[PDB]
């Protein structure tokens, strides 16, 4: 009745575009979500963010060769806490192609978590199409430092990661390692960068539009003001 | 999916017993649990804490009624929080007759609650039995200064609310309000009031044994020392 481990679950996005939640048990036996990415590329497909550890992220990968008949190669993590790259090493014992952004990798192993084996290089315009259909985008500091989005242009989806606040949300949330000053600049900069997407995913909750953007924007103005 | 409401559930315990539990929804969309009791009594049933909030409370209500065929008509609460006295409103409507420990009652108005309508009057040995079978014992205050504890004494059950720690747990929890110097002492005194009984029920959780008095008390031990 009251499980204390929860299988993750998998939601159709778009076409080609699946959502995975996992959920982190706590001491008083509730629940809190996480939400990340998985897209097809022709016969394999893109990971973005893992679950909270190595076995749920081990679903995952389970999930994507026997399910989605297209098995996980590569994986794109848009920061360095646990909910993002908890199950990191469960992804490079099954050699699939890991990338984060350099801060993200260099800050991981103080965090107690494994660190990607390729450091994310962006062009000038801080996008890169290493994983394309991907748009992998830095933004600057925000919920941390490192922090970066997935847009996906074709299909009208952006990936906000911790960026993006949860729709109802009325505070930032864990703000220990954010900067306050510059997460508005950091929103602002997906929400122009990814001028059309319609269709924003926070990393709780569900999915929703691009009043998330605004959302995000307020909370964090208000938050910067002494 | 991810549902934001969801519905309270019941769990038969034993025969005439059965536990309630209903979640919480936070910010990170995450959900938070809650258990209380709904105890047989002839034609009727008692309730032993309501749930967050009105609506869910009223949930209980028509379930008492419709599934159960036993319409609550008492009701008793562990201490004056929200997951305890949330939707005592929606019991007065219904004019549900409710008890709670005078200083629950003194304390619920200034922490945004709804009062009880009744104080416990409770004997030399701290107990009553005004709503038998339930054995109603105060303990002293643990982690708060009004907590109370609800026994089976003839089914071997302790409801030991927040005063018990779930299964798991390693730290006191929420210990804004709590009287640390006690709290070992309350559990003690519960454990030797109850001295039978094998099935604790803490409010977080699922139910356990006896096991759930050791580590609430070596808990609060270690917490009570500087
Ligand atoms: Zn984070
Ligand atoms: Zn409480």
């Amino acid at each position: 009745a009251q499980p204390k481990d929860v299988p993750v679950t998998f939601t159709a996005i778009t076409q080609g575009v699946w959502m995975h939640t996992s959920m982190k048990h706590m001491e008083n036996w509730g629940h809190v979500p996480s939400n990340g990415l998985i897209v097809e590329k022709g016969d394999f497909s893109i990971l973005v963010d893992t679950a909270w550890d190595d076995p749920q992220t081990a679903q995952i990968i389970e999930w994507s060769k026997d399910t989605l008949k297209k098995p996980i190669r590569w994986a794109v993590f848009t920061h360095a806490h646990d909910d993002k790259m908890g199950g990191v090493a469960a992804l490079r014992q099954q050699g699939i192609v890991t990338y984060a952004a350099a801060d993200s990798n260099r800050m991981a192993p103080q965090n107690g978590l494994t660190p990607a084996e390729h450091d994310l290089i962006f062009d000038s315009e801080h996008s890169t199409s290493v994983l394309h259909p991907l748009v992998i985008f830095d933004p600057g500091p925000g919920h941390t430092r490192d922090n970066i989005v997935v847009g996906l242009p074709e299909q009208g989806i952006v990936f906000g990661g911790c960026l993006i606040r949860p729709s109802g949300s009325t505070s930032l949330g864990n703000t220990a390692d954010a900067d306050l000053a510059h997460w508005k600049t950091a929103v602002l900069a997906v929400a122009q960068r990814f001028a059309e997407a319609q269709q924003i995913i926070p990393s709780h909750g569900p999915m929703a539009g691009r009043e998330l953007f605004e959302l995000t924007a307020q909370l964090a103005e208000k938050a910067s003001i002494p």
